[PDB]
């Protein structure tokens, strides 16, 4: 993040230098038009006015990008503040103040919503897709922090309070998932699509930890629905992972997709294990059936790794 | 604050898009002027140049507003750093290092002055008044943190050091009060004036806690002057609160002004109680006389609530 | 830093106001050109277009400067996060988790590299030299935090891991030193050159603490090279300090250079003391010879202080 603050600052410094140069050439065209005007000489003068505004627009573009990088760093500090207050509320539950920790967690939830609204805004207006991925990488941390909040509520006994929190993280995962899918779809390089796939693999594991926590509350009826969203997302990611490795600039992008495709298999095992504990063994064996589909997909990738 | 970073970023993204569109229309006018020039056709071309610069000015406006939101978030993190170092210096007084805590508090005081200089600057150049209110909301926290500093100095025995700190927060309250009064005076909507009134009610309570702390030091001669500023400010706020509730867009703005007007009464009770402890019972009964004025003002508001 | 956020915001607010005024004068020139055009009247109209873009360029300049100040504050918070994690890893070594602290220190090292890349970028594109000095002041803290990391590695027994860290801080000191030398060379006022000299005196002491830590590991062969860079840097700084005090706007700048020149002498004593422990007493007496050169340089400065 701090390195993206560096790049956006260096590129902003270049555009501002060229904008200052195009300003001096704008004033030289004032001299060229002060000596003698003409009907067609003005055309070449407006060429500088256009180059002046376009140099200003590009500077205001990178300036907005540098502010985005500064906004991503402030948002990262906001997540760390929430994490400190979560561990603080965790300390309160362990120390004995289980009642006061519920006020610290309701603060962090309003904080998480506020950092979410910023990160989602930073993701939409992202001239560079790395701004969106870094924003999604922090939105992922907000979701995992939302899961850690619900586990403290469940540990404190506020199971009804934790379900709504888990339902909120469930809706946050889908929103970030759709953003990550757009980044991967529109990814010009295979590296950016793989970075979105690494976060998508995490959003599935977050979706799994929600399901197990939903099972611990007793809401085995909704953890089924949540596992249906994780199993669906794994299929999309696997489609993406197989496509990234098929059209591989470097073979290192295929092996990393092979590692992630193994993770989709492993995460699919826990889904079937959790579906077994829910009693839905029929849908669990179908989940294992998808795992054997992905296993074959990983196996054929390792063959291209050697062949 | 993080939500204001979102709004300013989204509005910046829109202005930058329209600035890029007005750039392409600027280059289309280069084509329209390359084919054939004229004496009056140039007029409509400059219309785009004006729309190009105005689209750039508005983008540089929202960009400055987004930087202000980023500056308000960095300032909020600065207040939290000061608060951690205050609680740290509080731990040092409780642990035994009352001598080293005085260096931590002198650091935080120089920090508070620096965050104050930024927040006051952010308040002046606020294209949106919410930038100024959020800035005032953090300047309020700086003042309460300045009060907590002086109480640690008083608890550590540095009564002479705490008075100057309390005199510094007294001068900070007036500065933020004048800003809050300008925001409420110039408030287009009753919501913004009520938000300034909520902070004004806090600045009075801060001014009261300074007075009691000034009484604990023995400077009952200056706590009188400080209570004279709190009693004056309550009158101004009550004038504002009664006016906000009179011209109420929603009746919910009147009840909140009724709650605050009750707080002005309660805060006025402590002023008379502190003036009683100072011995100025004559000015204390006059303070109770203002409380009965506000009580009647609250009562008539509740009648309009029902009538 | 927060005060520089204030100044850059206030100056940005002024440029944006004048940019809005020059926008209205741009639209008045649209009226002046709508009534009647001419061949030479257009010249004075383009004068406003030039003043409009130049008012926009200066606003985009201060806007980039305000973002730099916001980037310097975010970088300062990043150093404080690294320092908290260093003290945390220090707690882990004292508590017993010497193995897990090595993962916290490798995180902080990647953090230090990232804050370094930003601060170095902020230093290059610094319209105001105070942006570069504040950036160098934080890069100095990154180096001292890098030294505290290596001492924990040495205390944990990872001497081979600490040497590379110390070699990394050694290369960081030179980079910041060259920046500080450029700031002092190009300093218009003697105050800015003295501020660079105060950090240069610290980079030498950091370079000394690296040498002693390199001696504690046993790498007395490289601490010699490091002390050769500190002894060289002291000569450059002393040349700078004597020149700053010679051409002194205020005499207070000479006494502060006298204090720093004493520090260069003291730091030169430890170099000779460390070179004595390394066995290089021959180069150590030559280091004392430079100390007596600086002593005479300080003595002659105190004579001008009185004469």
């Amino acid at each position: 993040i701090m390195s993206k603050i560096a790049e956006t600052a260096k590129r902003l410094a270049d555009s501002l230098r060229e904008l200052r140069r195009i300003l001096e050439e704008l004033k030289e065209m004032l001299e060229r038009l002060e000596k003698r005007p003409d009907k067609k000489v003005i055309v070449d003068v407006l060429k500088v006015i256009v180059k002046a505004i376009e140099a200003s627009v590009e500077n205001q573009r990178i300036s907005a990008s540098n502010q985005a990088a500064l906004a991503l760093a402030i948002a990262a500090e906001a997540v760390k503040e929430i994490e400190e207050d979560i561990d603080r509320a965790r300390k309160l539950k362990d120390e004995g103040n289980k009642e006061e920790a519920e006020k610290v967690l309701r603060k962090a939830r309003e904080k998480i919503r506020e950092v979410r609204d910023a990160l989602d805004a930073i993701a939409k207006g992202a001239g560079t897709p790395d701004i969106a991925l870094k924003a999604a990488e922090l939105l992922v941390r907000l979701i995992k922090l939302l899961i850690e909040i619900a586990k403290l509520l469940q540990d404190a006994g506020n199971k009804e309070e934790a379900e709504k929190v888990l339902r909120e993280a469930t809706e946050l995962i889908k929103r970030v998932t759709e953003l990550l899918e757009k980044i991967a779809k529109n990814s010009d390089t295979p590296e950016l699509a793989l970075r979105a796939a690494e976060l998508l693999v995490r959003l599935i594991k977050l979706l799994i930890e929600i399901a197990k926590l939903l099972q611990e509350q007793g809401n085995k009826e909704e953890a089924e629905k949540v596992l249906r969203e994780a199993t669906k997302m794994i299929i999309r990611v696997a489609q993406l992972l197989v496509k990234i490795a098929k059209n591989s600039d470097e073979p290192e992008l295929a092996k990393r997709a092979a590692e992630l495709l193994k993770r989709l298999i492993e995460l699919l095992k826990e889904i079937a294990k959790l579906l077994e504990e829910e009693g839905n063994e029929d849908e669990a064996e179908k989940v294992k059936e998808i795992a054997k589909i992905l296993e074959e997909a990983v196996r054929e990738l390792e063959e291209r790794i050697i062949g």
